[PDB]
């Protein structure tokens, strides 16, 4: 009766896909 | 009973529409 | 008693006046 | 006891743990 807080809890984990890409700026050329 | 846990979620989404702005640099900084 | 929660949102001011920072790669790369 | 906003949490103090290496940039720039 409040999925509110738990939906939003999908946001977390996804921006962690995306953080691994701006990895590729500490590795090439540094 | 105050929205003080959903008054957070904004400021979640907050950091989807920004994490466009810093994709710029993984997909072209022209 | 649950301030368990709470003490997580207090985490996530922190992350905004960061996000300040990054804003260089667009202040710098067109 | 329901751990499933407490999970959320961990995600959080994650961001942070990563949020230096970006630091990276302008810490130093080669």
């Amino acid at each position: 009766s409040d999925p509110l807080v738990v939906a939003a809890s999908i946001i977390g984990i996804l921006h962690f896909i995306a953080w691994t890409i701006g990895h590729l700026n500490q590795i090439k050329r540094g």
